[PDB]
């Protein structure tokens, strides 16, 4: 039975076989192949448990599909209408909505971005490459952050198209300012780790009831 | 520490709920079963699952059901459970569900509503009863099928419902899953072809054109 590994088995014995190796931080020494070292912790373990970082291909064929180079200057490739599910007529598909206060919405990069999915949705349905997995500031470990509505404020809400490698089908929210101008206007407040231990902390208190 | 009811809901936490079968929690069914699945993936789908969020089982009943009694039933979103726009309209389109994808759902093939394959519970907007063993050869309900010819859903977000945030993608099929099986658009999927991490990512979806 398929043993759940870093590369496929089929890579070896070079599984990073073209690829430059700059920094022993990153898997073949390459930060656009996201760290070595994976999560150990909820929920980000959670989110992780079901990510094969290269799906079935080796790091030099993932590359080649995904991005305009195998060598170093290579960039990831994104896909159309910011990378929301396109339907029949090739149309993204999506909706302006309002985000309730209380909703709890987290995101793998910086607070310049504009992306974010709700709480503890699998990076397999996110549609991210392996580098945005790479931690950049020590006290938010593989870039990951948590947030909560504070005030109601309007995003692109909709399904994510598979790429990467991975099937997607998550929902993204693409908000009309960064995440930085939402917490400075009262928007979003950042949670620690605390306020996303328990499962409780995943439910939805703020939606009411029919009648 | 995560616990089945939440503590303010003791000493009596099935007050006012009137016990018919101890397979189910408060012997409820509508509040699920009390053995939780312990293999994955249903227990990946399941660990972020705050049953009831922060309600007891009759505050939970009394806000999502028409009656806390044995009588009530479960009141469903609108349309279709779609998550809707500022404009109160649902937010989906048609697509075309490519060969190789995998998906998932919890009820009987009778039904139209699936998931990508391992979705969170909390994602998927269902009430605790989604979870009941129905058929002992599916236990908690739970199929997974993969994609075998192409064909057109409805596709779109996941509203909050059952006091959880939603916000999963769901397909809504234009035939049930039986149809589809017998047309040839769906296959089932044994549990030993969604065991390992590279079962869940995507070899049939193309990269761009460069
Ligand atoms: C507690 O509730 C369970 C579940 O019952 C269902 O849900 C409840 C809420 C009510 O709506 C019921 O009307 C529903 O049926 C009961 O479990 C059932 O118990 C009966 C009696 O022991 C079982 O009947 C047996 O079934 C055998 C075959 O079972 C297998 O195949 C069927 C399909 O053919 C499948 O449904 C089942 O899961 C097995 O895979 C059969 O050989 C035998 O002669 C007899 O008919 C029935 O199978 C049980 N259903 C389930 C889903 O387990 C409990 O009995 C009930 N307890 C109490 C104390 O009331
Ligand atoms: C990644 O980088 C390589 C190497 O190019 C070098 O680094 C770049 C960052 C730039 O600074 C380049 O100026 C620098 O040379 C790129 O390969 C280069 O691509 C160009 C265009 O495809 C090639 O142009 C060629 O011209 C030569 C003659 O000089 C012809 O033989 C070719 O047929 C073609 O006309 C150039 O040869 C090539 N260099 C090498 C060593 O292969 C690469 O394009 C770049 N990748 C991306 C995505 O930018
Ligand atoms: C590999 O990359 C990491 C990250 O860029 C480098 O780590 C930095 O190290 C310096 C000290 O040398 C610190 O001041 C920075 O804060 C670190 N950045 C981090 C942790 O994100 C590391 O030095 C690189 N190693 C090699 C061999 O190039
Ligand atoms: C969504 O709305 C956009 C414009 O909305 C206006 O400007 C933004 C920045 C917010 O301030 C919003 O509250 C305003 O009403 C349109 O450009 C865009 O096309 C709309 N998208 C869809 C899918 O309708
Ligand atoms: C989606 O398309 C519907 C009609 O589609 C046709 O009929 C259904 C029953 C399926 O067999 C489908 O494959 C066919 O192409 C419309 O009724 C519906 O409004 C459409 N939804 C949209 C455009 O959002
Ligand atoms: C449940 O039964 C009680 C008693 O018969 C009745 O008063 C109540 O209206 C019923 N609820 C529903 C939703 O029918």
């Amino acid at each position: 039975h398929t043993e759940d590994s870093l590369f496929p088995a089929r890579c070896w014995p070079d599984p990073c076989a073209g690829i430059t190796f700059q920094n022993d931080t990153y898997v073949c020494g390459d930060p656009r192949l996201g760290p070595v070292v994976l999560p150990q912790k909820f929920p980000l373990n959670n989110e992780l448990r079901t990510y094969a970082r290269f799906g079935a291909l080796c790091p030099a064929e993932f590359l080649d599909k995904w991005a305009t180079d195998v060598a170093p200057n290579g960039t990831y490739i994104y896909p159309p209408a910011n990378g929301f599910a396109l339907d029949t007529e090739e149309q993204p598909i999506l909706g302006n909505a309002t985000l309730p206060v209380g909703m709890k919405l987290d995101r793998f990069g910086s607070e310049y971005g504009t992306f974010l999915a709700p709480l503890g949705a699998p990076y397999i349905e996110r549609s991210l490459p392996p580098s945005n997995l790479n931690t950049f500031d020590g006290m938010y470990p593989y870039n990951y952050h948590v947030y909560q509505v504070t005030k109601e404020f309007v995003v692109g809400l909709g399904p994510i198209a598979p790429w990467f490698e991975q099937p997607g089908m998550g929902t993204q929210f693409v908000t009309y300012t960064n995440v930085l101008g939402l917490i400075d206007d009262g928007y979003l407040r950042r949670l620690d780790e605390s306020e996303y231990a328990a499962k409780v902390e995943y439910s939805n208190p703020y939606t009411p009831g029919p009648n």
